[PDB]
């Protein structure tokens, strides 16, 4: 039962070079990861077929988008591990829909931005790992400093690459004043 482009250990399970996000995982494994897997997208209602997963891994993978509602029918799910990756867009409603999420990690991406209201209706949110990126402050991310003061979550200090003349500026000391748009 368990997936032929993965191998299951005790309750969880690891998939190398999948050439498609498997529907069949067993409904005992409650973690499920996926390592230099061979799609290149992340289309939405993909993990609709696997409820029971509580945890969710995706490194060394290049996605081209990681669309809206991509982890829909994940309630149980309390950690979402995305780090390592080259992912060139993510959407505003990717995260839709995981309310029970605990951990989320984004780190080590190289993203050059993040759409506003990302983290809108992650409620069990508590801590959010955004270091190790290619951040290049705008008005666009302006959305962002306001969520990092109104944040419960705990988010470690990030800094935005770009502009040079503002190269390695604390993001978290950023503040609406600081930014014309
Ligand atoms: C975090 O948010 C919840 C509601 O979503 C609230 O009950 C709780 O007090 C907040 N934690 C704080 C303010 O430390």
């Amino acid at each position: 039962k368990c997936p032929a482009v993965c191998t299951c250990s005790k309750d969880n399970a690891l998939c190398e070079n999948a050439r498609s996000i498997p529907r069949t995982v067993p409904p005992d494994v409650i973690s499920l990861s996926f390592v230099r897997s061979g799609f290149t997208e992340i289309s939405e209602g993909s993990f609709l077929f696997t409820p029971s997963l509580q945890l969710l891994l995706f490194t060394s993978n290049s996605f081209d988008v990681i669309s809206d509602d991509a982890f829909i029918g994940l309630p149980h799910l309390e950690y979402l591990f995305i780090e390592n990756n080259n992912i060139k867009s993510i959407s505003r409603h990717t995260f839709r829909g995981l309310k029970s999420l605990i951990h989320l990690s984004l780190a080590n991406n190289n993203l050059q931005t993040l759409p506003k209201d990302i983290f809108k209706g992650l409620d069990s949110l508590t801590n959010v790992d955004l270091r190790g990126n290619a951040f290049n402050c705008d008005c666009k991310l302006k959305w962002l400093v306001e969520w990092l003061g109104h944040t419960n979550a705990t988010v470690e200090d990030i800094y935005c690459e770009g502009p040079p003349e503002y190269k390695k500026r604390k993001i978290n000391s950023l503040s609406p004043k600081d930014f014309d748009c």
